[PDB]
C-alpha cells in the first residue's frame, strides 16, 4: 500500500511536498536563539487540500503569513521524541499540482534538540562561541516547521546574520557576505542549495572559522588552532572524491568543503551537502582515519542523491555507502585492504548482534520504528549487515566490476528520489535480468527481515587478518610463561589498521586477566597512542579487565570528546565496573549540562539516570 514514515506527524508526501525553503533567521548567542521565517514552497497531491500539518520540536511559532496576510493554525500536544503536529490553514483549497507559500515566523528554544550552543570556555580559542547543528534523524522539526521525513526533498536558499567576527556556514554554496544593514555589530551571509534535499540534510554552523584549502573544490574548516592538522589530515580529500566520481558518476554538488567540529559533535562525520562534518577525534595525525572522509564523501551519491524513503529502509543509504567507502579505499590502498576492512566490519558486526541480542528487532536489515526515537535504535547493523549483503551479491554475481555497474545504474535510476528497499530490489532484479536464477538463490527473506547474523558470511582475502588473528590469539591463551616472550617487537609489521584490528579481537574474549593486560601496556605502551579508535578499544579492554589505573584514562576521554561510538561505550563499561561506577554517574551527572543534547539523552538512559 502506501510506505507511512512513522516518525513524522506532518501531511505525508502523497498529500503534500515542501518544494523549496527560503530562510531567513538571526542567531543571538546571548539568548540561544535562532529566530527568523521559514517560506515554504508547498505542492499540493490532491484536490482540494485545505491545510496541511508539519513537524516542529520546542519551536516558539510567532505567526504564519500567507500572500502577506496572517492565517490560522494550531500546534497539537507534543508527542515524545516526535515534537508538535503545527496544522496550518489555507486561505484557498489546492488541487493537484497547485503551489502556495507559507511564511513561519517562529524562534527555536535554547534546548533544542537540533543544536548545540557551546560557550567560549567549550571552545578551542576560549574567547567567542559556537553553534552548530544535527538535524538526522528528525531534529530538523527542533530547528524550523517542516515535513521532517526524507520522502521529502526540497531545494532552498538561506540568509544568516551572526555577530559580524564570527562565520556561518551551511549545506549549500555560499552565496557572499554583507553588513547586516538592518542592525550592524552583525553580519548577513547568504547561502544557496539548487540540489533538492531531504531535510535531515539542512545544517548550519556559526563560530570563529578559518579555512585552508586543499582541494580545487575543498576548503576545510575549524577554529584557528585546528586548521593546520585538519588541512594535514584530510589531504586525500580531492583523490578520493575523483575515485568516488568514477564509481558513482558526477559529483553533483559543486563544492565538497570539510567542517572540523568542536570535540562533542556526536558522529564520526554527517554527509552535509557541500559541507561535511567530522569529528575532530579524526585527526590522529597520520591520515589513518581518512575512511570516515571516504564515506561521508560516498553518501554524496547513496544518502544525498538516492535517498532512504522513510528512516525503516536506513540500510539503504548506509550500506552502499559503506560498499562505496571501502571501494574508494580499496582503489587507494588495495583490494587486500578492502577486504580487511569488509572483514573488520562482520566483526563490528558480530558485536552488535551480541550487545543487543540475536533475536532482537533492531537486528534486522528492514527495521519498524513505530514508536521508536531513531537515536534509540541507531547502530552498526544498518551499515554492517547492509554492506554484508552488498558484499555477498557482489560475489554471487560475478565481482566488482560487474556489482559496481549495477551501483551506477543505480544512483542514476533514482537520483533525486526517495525509494524503499523494494525499490532496490525490484531495480536489481530489472538490471540483473540475465541472473534472475542467481538472484533467486538469495535467502531475501532472511536477509532484510530476520534479526541476528546473515544467513552466509561472504568469503574474505585473510592476508592482513592473519597476523592480527595470530597476535590477538596469542594472548587470549596466554598463560603465565608467556608473558615475559611478548614483547614491543611483536607490532614491528603491524599498521595502526591491524593494531586496531588486533585489539577489537582481543576485547570480543574480554576479560583479560588483570596480569595479562598489565603486561600489555608494558610491552606495547598502548597507554601513549592517540589514535581515537586504538585508545577506544584499549581502553574498554582495561575497564573490562577491571584495571583500576585506566579509569581516569576512560572517564578523561569519554568526557573530553563526545563521539558516541566512544562514549556510550566508554560510560557504559566504567558503569559495569564496580570501583569505577559511582565515579561514571557522578562524571554524567556533571558534565550532562555541558553535553550535546542527544548524547546527553543517551549516556542517561545507558546509565539508568532519572
Ligand atoms: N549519517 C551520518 C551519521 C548519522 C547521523 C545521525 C543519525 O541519526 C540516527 C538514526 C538515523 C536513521 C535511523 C536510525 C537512527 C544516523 C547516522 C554519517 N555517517 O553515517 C557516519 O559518519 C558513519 C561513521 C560512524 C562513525 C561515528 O562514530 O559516527
Ligand atoms: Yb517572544
Ligand atoms: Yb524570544
Ligand atoms: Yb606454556
Ligand atoms: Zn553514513
Amino acid at each position: 500500500p502506501e510506505i507511512v514514515d512513522t516518525c513524522s506527524l506532518a501531511s505525508p508526501a502523497s498529500v503534500c511536498r515542501t518544494k523549496h525553503l527560503h530562510l531567513r533567521c538571526s542567531v543571538d548567542f546571548t539568548r540561544r536563539t535562532l529566530t527568523g521565517t521559514a517560506a515554504l514552497t508547498v505542492q499540493s497531491q490532491e484536490d482540494n487540500l485545505r491545510s496541511l500539518v508539519l513537524d516542529t520540536k520546542d519551536l516558539t511559532i510567532e505567526k504564519v503569513v500567507i500572500n502577506g496576510q496572517e492565517v490560522k493554525y494550531a500546534l497539537g500536544e507534543r508527542q515524545s521524541y516526535k515534537g508538535s503536529p503545527m496544522e496550518i490553514s489555507l486561505p484557498i483549497a489546492l488541487s493537484k499540482n497547485q503551489e502556495i507559500v507559507i511564511e513561519i515566523s517562529f524562534e527555536t528554544s535554547p534546548k533544542s534538540s537540533a543544536l548545540q550552543w557551546l560557550t567560549p570556555e567549550q571552545t578551542s580559542g576560549k574567547e567567542h562561541p559556537y553553534l552548530f547543528s544535527q538535524c538526522q534523524a528528525i531534529h530538523c522539526r527542533a530547528i524550523l516547521p517542516c515535513q521532517d521525513t526524507p520522502s521529502v526533498k526540497l531545494t532552498y536558499t538561506a540568509e544568516v546574520s551572526v555577530p559580524k567576527e564570527l562565520v556561518a556556514l551551511m549545506s549549500a554554496i555560499r552565496d557572499g557576505e554583507t553588513p547586516d544593514p538592518e542592525d550592524p555589530s552583525r553580519k548577513i551571509y547568504k547561502f544557496i542549495q539548487k540540489v533538492p534535499i531531504p531535510c535531515y540534510l539542512i545544517a548550519l554552523v556559526v563560530g570563529a572559522l578559518e579555512s585552508r584549502q586543499i582541494g580545487p573544490r575543498t576548503l576545510v574548516w575549524s577554529e584557528k588552532e585546528q586548521v593546520e592538522k585538519s588541512a594535514y589530515e584530510f589531504s586525500e580529500t580531492e583523490s578520493m572524491l575523483k575515485i568516488a566520481e568514477d564509481l558513482g558518476g558526477p559529483y553533483v554538488w559543486g563544492q565538497y568543503d570539510l567542517l572540523v567540529l568542536p570535540p562533542s559533535f556526536p558522529y564520526g562525520g554527517m554527509e552535509n551537502p557541500c559541507l561535511t562534518f567530522v569529528t575532530p577525534t579524526l585527526l590522529a595525525g597520520d591520515k589513518s582515519l581518512s575512511n570516515v572522509i571516504a564515506h561521508e564523501i560516498s553518501h554524496s551519491w547513496t544518502g544525498n542523491l538516492v535517498t532512504n524513503k522513510t528512516w525503516d529502509h536506513f540500510w539503504l543509504n548506509e550500506g552502499h555507502t559503506v560498499y562505496l567507502e571501502r571501494h574508494i579505499c580499496g582503489r587507494l590502498f588495495g583490494e587486500k585492504f578492502r577486504h580487511f576492512n569488509a572483514l573488520g566490519g562482520w566483526g563490528e558486526l558480530q558485536n552488535s548482534v551480541k550487545t543487543f541480542g540475536e533475536t532482537h528487532p533492531f537486528t534486522k536489515l528492514v527495521v519498524d520504528l513505530t514508536d521508536i526515537d531513531p537515536d534509540v535504535a541507531y547502530s552498526s547493523v544498518p551499515y554492517e549487515k547492509g554492506f554484508a549483503l552488498l558484499f555477498y551479491l557482489e560475489q554471487l554475481l560475478g565481482g566488482p566490476e560487474i556489482f559496481l555497474g549495477f551501483l551506477k545504474a543505480y544512483v542514476e535510476k533514482f537520483s533525486y528520489k526517495s525509494i524503499t528497499t523494494d525499490d532496490w530490489k525490484d531495480f536489481l532484479y530489472s538490471y540483473f535480468k540475465d541472473k534472475v536464477d542467481v538472484l533467486n538463490q538469495v535467502d531475501w527473506n532472511a536477509w532484510l527481515y530476520s534479526p541476528g547474523l546473515p544467513p552466509i558470511k561472504p568469503n574474505y582475502d585473510m592476508t592482513l587478518t592473519n597476523a592480527c588473528i595470530a597476535l590477538s590469539q596469542r594472548w587470549i591463551t596466554a598463560k603465565e610463561d608467556d608473558l615475559n616472550s611478548f614483547n614491543a617487537t611483536d607490532l614491528k609489521d603491524l599498521s595502526s589498521h591491524q593494531l586496531n584490528e588486533f585489539l577489537a579481537q582481543t576485547l570480543q574474549r574480554a576479560p583479560l586477566p588483570l596480569g595479562h593486560i598489565k603486561r600489555m601496556q608494558e610491552v606495547y605502551n598502548f597507554n601513549a597512542i592517540n589514535n581515537s579508535e586504538i585508545r577506544f578499544r584499549w581502553l574498554r579492554l582495561c575497564i573490562q579487565s577491571k584495571w583500576e589505573d585506566a579509569i581516569p584514562l576512560a572517564l578523561k576521554m569519554a568526557t573530553e570528546q563526545g563521539r558516541m561510538k566512544f562514549t556510550r561505550p566508554l560510560f557504559k563499561d566504567l558503569a559495569a565496573f564496580d570501583k569505577s561506577h559511582d565515579q561514571a554517574v557522578r562524571t554524567y551527572q556533571e558534565h550532562k549540562a555541558s553535553m550535546h543534547p542527544v548524547t546527553a539523552m543517551l549516556v542517561g538512559k545507558d546509565l539508568k539516570v532519572d
